[PDB]
DNA sequence: CTGCAGGGTTTTTGTACAGCCAGACAGTGGAGTACTACCACTGTGTAAGACAGGCCAGATC
DNA sequence: CACAGTGGTAGTACTCCACTGTCTGGCTGTACAAAAACCCTGCAG
DNA sequence: GATCTGGCCTGTCTTA
């Protein structure tokens, strides 16, 4: 991913750690088949909901991901308490 | 005194002649101009407290 | 789904150096009017 | 002897 190692997690390393491209790169490293699944869909799960309030007015930009939020974050909620509880 | 109406005033606003210089037009072949994305990649978020459990110290009986 | 940068490049695009003629727009003397905006004075309430 | 409380020291968390 071409990140170096970090004092503070700065806002910038922190849209670069967060992809999924950065995800699946560290998904060789855990070696558990079923974990590569759970925190992949995860990431995607976060990708999904990061837009919402990060845009500036979602109304317009990302409505589709704005009326999924709701449902979404419950996948997500499910899915920490599940597996990563 | 107000109201409008002939004309005054001076001054605008342009058209009237006629000659003439300037720079735009258009060509070119391409010059080398100027302004363009594009590329990874960055800088600013910076210190305390709360809370759980241990367990030893030491007062109280 | 920050933002305002950061220099070199290759891209593109535009706009320039000579040869020429031709064009419109614009200036100069006074003459000639018609508008421009007062203030007069004139005639009326 | 042994409680309770507070202690420090650790010891993790969360924001910064």
């Amino acid at each position: 991913m071409k990140l170096k190692p970090v004092m503070r997690m700065n806002g910038n390393y922190a849209r670069r750690l967060m992809t999924r491209e950065a995800v699946e790169a560290v998904c060789e490293l855990v070696p558990s088949e079923e974990r590569r699944e759970a925190l992949l869909k995860l990431m995607d799960l976060y990708l999904q909901m990061k837009p919402v309030w990060r845009s500036t007015c979602p109304s317009r930009d990302c409505p589709d991901q704005l009326c999924q939020y709701s449902y979404n974050s419950q996948q997500f909620a499910d899915l920490l308490s599940s597996m990563f509880k």
